């Protein structure tokens, strides 16, 4: 049970890898039990559908989904989940990454996305935000959260290296 | 009778922008069905309707939604038919935000896009037809009229 | 009757946008306070109020912006609490800078962003309750039964 | 006549083909016949006008026309044409295609065209798309498509490889 | 008397942006003809209007579209003369998609291309003008007078 | 007086040049006399002012403008000359010469510039144009130019090398 | 009495806009004067302009335009005097063409740019304002006072 | 005294310094006395607070502010300070600076950030315009600014390396 998994990171390919494996690593510093999955909203529509609606009876709390281009796995997961969802665009080739954030963060009064930035950055975040989430009902999860970013701000230096 | 073309929407908001293309249809008098499916709010729904559409009858399914608009490409992912895709002007940014989350589909899984707004519903009702026409002469024979008299029409002045 | 959730907005002009995810929150009884605080006006009051939030016992905050919005950033760069941003629609831009200087925080301080405008509003509340019902059973079966009078009320047809 | 092709693949120049060779490619693989041209509608306005309007008294049913920057050819290849004209914008250079695909898709109502993504994946898609129209009315085809979709769907990984 | 510069439209409803360009050339005495030509829905009528302008006597031809707007580089397409373009603004992407799609010519077949709107439409006839004066003592000297008037025309403060 | 030059080819800087030169090579190719000078407006206003207002005297009849960024050359150009001001907008690093575009192109009612693409392509069609409106008055370079068209088509394949 | 400051827009359709700085500096009782100054209809008088700025005692400048916005990059152009810019919002594309025909100025000769439309005719003001308090205590003191009244007028919650 | 700097340069992190740096050398080149230090609005908040709150009683004229993405910095400094603020937006990855440039140039009436090109040339700029405001009070800066500008303009060359 203290290794069963409490989110779930979800990505349309493996090209998507890139980008999310930051939010797999930052889950994991943080001792956050996990799973990440391949899941296409286009190619395994079924698979999405299933995965999502059973989120929570699987013991999952928040769901971590990025696609790129046309990205439709964040906002369709949600629709068939209660649990929060939090999105990453996938930056594209062509359009850096506005059609994935367009494709995100628009969705209609009803059905939340939380999106993050577009990239590694919105990846890292993801899983931040995430664990901001958990830390609420967390307290020894808390705790780490409160060291890590207590060390980001006194790990910023003073002035920059002019070479 | 049976409807061969299934023109679905996300919401009421949408049909004054998908009316374009029922209207059309009738014009040419193309047997339809009009309903509103939402991929957000009903998604079973939509996987059902979509599953099930060709042993259904349909040969084309146009699908019209704004913002976030993820029910044309997710039409698209459940049935092997023609999905063509209308962007429904959004408010704030005027469908761009449609635009782009309905024709950047990555390969494998296709939605022929058509206008921002009434001119791309009027579209994919136009475009179904052009489909259909390649195996019904007489609905053929109705558009190629259609096409003839939108061509004539067209005024040679200003007034 | 503590709050649990604080929504805070940039001015007066943003509640025509903020006042939706007052308005959720209200309807699903989760406990909550109302507050103006602008990151440029009054970057003291925000830098005490995101400070505060955890010690209060705050568990969410939705905050409201536009134009160069600076408000959600900036509260989260204060708290270890979850900040969710509402972009609220611009005059000019119609609220692109709002949603760009919302979403794009680099790596190391989240804050999830909803979609422009009212729709965002609403949105930012219902993923509040959706992180609330995570510990809260009863909110939980609330927040259910919204979804689903939700999906159930979408009609088959447009009028 | 088995030989006869049934869709045209239409180009604005051999800079496009990097882009429209994977509509040429998909269409072979579901054993579709059909041609592959080069046609300029600012360069051989002519050449494409006589293209468009025999197309359907040559036996074609579906025209698929890729170009990029201030793209005309789908546009005008509709114009002259009753048969479905889709639509591939292809990337460019300083405004990564976005000239194009604007260019492409906001026809008018009067005269349609089923726009694709923008590069290689609209190529693959205007294929994909011709070959269900195609299907609606060939047993065979449709078959060999719901082969293809399946084993799409089929091949699609259930986790990411972390290296 | 015989026209030397032509307006084309793609349709009527571009008549409120390109009246501008007609009452110029007027004010301007420059001979000209003001007509409705659709690249879309009238091809062949802009084939042969394009292919045949030079023979007529027309020296400039200004031409505008909104959306995906082709006549004016269509135009050029079939024509050896200068061919200035006027970008209409459209519905919902206010122009943008007029601008690229007028603009964005590859080398080889140019369109000179003006502001979105009346702007645009007044500164084709005005860029028509320039060219027709470059060989027309009598008008170079009425557009010398027109661009003097302008610029003295102008107030020193606001009311 | 038959090398009097008849086009001038101004533009900001010698970073520029990569661009414009195109413009030049397409005069040179027609035969049409011309000079090419670099002319700031922001580093050399009072020398973009005697160019401008002296351009007519001093016998051009057209003057292409190229420029970058917050791109005012062409602009302020023709608001010194009565004669037919040609921009073209160099690619910018960041915004790909969106910047560009619009700092020419949206000029107001009252003071034209005919804009041509953001790059390359724009500086050889303003070449062509000029070459257009020259030709109005020059049978000769009208029959060269007649030439060039009629050459550009015929020398367009009728088929992409598929490698 | 002497105006410190120069404002100048290039039409009076940018007066709308222009008067909030106007404004503002008379409330903060900063000599100035108030100009219409045309880039492209009124080159001559925009050179004299900016040229001979500084001897008649001017320290800033504020110039504000729409469209193709030159009028704050040439002044800067012929000027030493720092210069800031308001981009007007124009019709079609609502100020974006404004702002980066003004903010994108290569390195070499500058203008400080605020955001599109009236915001940023008043802040082009109050950055004038905290140019010349450096060196003006007086007007410091009341400059203290009117962001110190800004901060402390914020409503705590909305109405 | 005359060391104690009057400008401040201050940036998000040492990623903005390949940027920031040409304000610094501009500085420099000028001969005004500057501090550059690396303030993260979000990751230092509290350091930025007191930074801003103090510059004028430290002698600081004006402060240089430098940021990318969710640009923040320029706009908190300038919500805690009475002096002149000036952004210079810091080119990002995917959105090429748009990011940037909006969340900085966009402040509501009341609280203003003077804002710069995206990148170097904004840097540069950003020196440029405190110079010209230290230039009012400053006759013997005036002198170096009017010969520095004077130069720029005597070294623009009349034609192009055609190579």
């Amino acid at each position: 049970a203290a290794s069963a998994p409490v989110v779930g990171i979800i990505m349309g390919s493996q090209s998507d890898w890139e980008t999310m494996r930051h939010a797999d690593a930052l889950l994991t510093e943080l001792e956050i039990p996990h799973e990440t999955l391949i899941v296409s909203a286009h190619r395994t529509p079924d698979r999405l559908a299933d995965y999502a609606r059973t989120a929570a009876e699987r013991g999952l709390n928040v769901i971590i989904a990025g696609a790129g281009g046309a990205a439709h796995l964040p906002g369709m997961c949600a629709a068939w989940t209660r649990l929060p969802v939090l999105g990453v665009p996938v930056e594209s080739r062509a359009l850096k990454g506005m059609d994935s954030l367009l494709s995100i963060v628009q969705m209609p009064g009803g059905v939340p996305v939380g999106t993050l930035a577009i990239g590694a950055s919105g990846a890292k975040n993801a899983a931040l935000l995430a664990a901001s989430i958990l830390a609420l009902y967390n307290p020894a999860l808390a705790a780490r959260l409160e060291t890590w970013r207590a060390l980001q701000t006194a790990s910023v230096p003073n002035s920059p290296i002019t070479e």
